[PDB]
Formats: structure tokens, C-alpha cells, sequence
């Protein structure tokens, strides 16, 4: 106990999930970047045989694409399927609370035998203060030591980053494989559109196909921002009448007022697509030059 032991517990807080088993079958698309990512984490626990006599497994497994895609449910499903204990860490917020983190985390992914460690933001270590620099060099230095030596004590390493090209290439070598994980298509961005308006009632006028169209381009993320702005205004019209006696009595189905599409108009123009086309023209680009076999 002591210093060192609420260390573990401070980092426990932070990098363990809430809600950590997430199912292949609960993420929509992403049909090729499933596969992908089966093979290259689950396939060589499935057939050592194969891994071990005749192609060696991909050291390191690095997800690219534009934010808001999904790339910490899929690692999520990742840990689920394997059944391993799950550690988020983000890696822009643990530089600024060191080399001792570093070797304290896969400590304890070691010690929960089998770990799955989602590296987020793997990009923000090589960064260009100057302690910072010297901070994210030693962070650097104690991940790759750590990278480099990773039946039931398994710890795989799985990171994502939305600036691929922001990683060093010290850093891309423990990465062998790199998995795009793209926008949705337009079938894609119809099936969230439901998906996320599950809980609202939405007035008949509302054309959720033409919406589907409309926001080509935007993110998972962004489709969800899109429908619970809309349900923010639409369920404000009610409160802003009301008493806070009566806010009060109400409860949660009677304060949600449905969507109207002025609602829908009014959050679309206001949330754009955080991906421009040039955006998808570098990943494409990248995909080009580093995409693993």
C-alpha cells in the first residue's frame, strides 16, 4: 500500500470502462474493418498452428480514420470477444498529469492476465513547453520498451489515431497493422439515423431518408450530436413554459416534446460535417503508403 498503490487506483479510475462489453453486432457497418481487425488480433489466438509455423501474427495494431467513427467500440469488441479486461487510455491527458505510468500500466495489464490495451490519440506522444517535449520523449521512450515485449496471460496493444501522419517512426514500427475505419455510407448514415432516434417521436412532415442524403460526410459522431440537438430544442419548448413546480411533477416521457423538422433543419445547419473531402483525400493517401497486407 501507499504512494505507488493509489497510483494504480488513480490510473484504474481513469483508463477502466463503464460499459466495456460492446458485441460486434451492436456496431452498424463497419463490415470490412471487422474482418480486418478479427484477423488481427482474434485469428492468431484461434489458430496458434497457423501463426507459429507458417506467417507470424502483426506485432502492433494501429486504427486510423476521421474522429468520430467508432474506433473505441471497436476495440471494445475487440475485448469482448477475446474476454479480456479492457484499459482506455487516452493518451493526450496522461502526458500532462509520465515513464512511471507508462511501466505502472502494463503492470497492471499483466497483472489482469489477459488485457487488452486501447491506446487513444497514440498520435499526441510525439507531439513537437519544453518539459512537455521531455515528459512525452520519456512516455515515448517506456511505450516502445513496453510495446516491444508484448494462454490466459495475454496483453494485446490496440491504438487509434485521427492524424496518422503525426506518428513517428519509432512509433509506426511497433504498428504493423493499420486498419481504416471509414464514415458511414449512405445506407450507413440511415440506419444510425434510427438507431439514435429510438427514444424521440418524430412528426410525420420529417423525411429521415432525405436527411440520410443530407449528411453525407458526417461522422458517427456526428449523426448523434445532429438528433440529440434536436431533441435538445424540441424538448426545451416544454420546459421554457413551464413552472419549476411542474418540471418537477413531470416526468421524463412527459418533458420530451417530438422532433419537429425545423428541429432537424435547424440542427443540421448547425452541425457540419467534421471531415472535409481534402480530410479523406490524406487518409486515402496514408492507406496508400503504410496500409499493411
Amino acid at each position: 500500500a501507499g504512494y505507488d498503490k493509489d497510483l494504480v487506483e488513480a490510473l484504474e479510475r481513469d483508463i477502466v470502462s463503464r460499459n466495456p462489453s460492446i458485441h460486434w453486432d451492436d456496431i452498424a457497418d463497419l463490415e470490412e474493418a471487422k474482418k480486418l481487425l478479427r484477423e488481427a488480433v482474434v485469428l492468431p489466438m484461434w489458430m496458434p498452428d497457423f501463426f507459429k509455423g507458417i506467417r507470424r501474427p502483426w506485432k502492433g495494431v494501429l486504427m486510423v480514420g476521421p474522429p468520430g467513427t467508432g474506433k473505441t467500440m471497436l476495440a471494445k469488441a475487440v475485448a469482448t470477444e477475446c474476454g479480456t479486461t479492457f484499459f482506455n487510455v487516452s493518451s493526450s491527458t496522461l502526458t500532462s498529469k509520465s515513464e512511471k505510468l507508462v511501466r505502472l500500466l502494463f503492470e497492471m495489464a499483466r497483472f489482469y492476465a489477459p488485457t487488452t490495451i486501447f491506446i487513444d490519440q497514440i498520435d499526441s506522444i510525439c507531439s513537437r513547453t519544453s518539459d512537455e517535449h521531455e515528459a512525452s520523449r520519456r512516455v515515448k521512450s517506456e511505450l516502445l520498451i513496453q510495446m516491444d515485449g508484448v494462454p490466459s496471460k495475454m496483453v494485446m496493444v490496440l491504438a487509434a489515431t485521427n492524424f496518422p501522419w503525426d506518428i513517428d517512426e519509432a512509433l509506426r514500427r511497433r504498428l504493423e497493422k493499420r486498419i481504416y475505419i471509414p464514415l458511414p455510407t449512405a445506407k450507413g448514415r440511415a440506419e444510425l439515423l434510427k438507431i439514435n432516434l429510438r427514444e424521440v417521436e418524430l412528426d410525420p412532415d420529417i423525411q429521415l431518408e432525405d436527411i440520410a442524403e443530407k449528411i453525407e460526410g458526417y461522422s458517427g459522431a456526428d449523426i448523434t450530436n445532429v438528433c440529440r440537438d434536436a431533441s435538445l430544442m424540441a424538448m426545451r419548448r416544454r420546459i421554457n413554459g413551464l413552472s419549476p413546480e411542474e418540471i418537477r411533477a413531470l416526468s421524463k416521457e412527459e418533458l420530451q416534446m417530438p422532433v419537429t423538422k425545423g428541429d432537424f433543419e435547424l440542427a443540421l445547419k448547425k452541425i457540419a460535417k467534421s471531415v472535409s473531402a481534402a480530410d479523406l483525400e490524406k487518409y486515402e493517401k496514408w492507406m496508400v503508403e503504410f496500409g499493411s497486407a
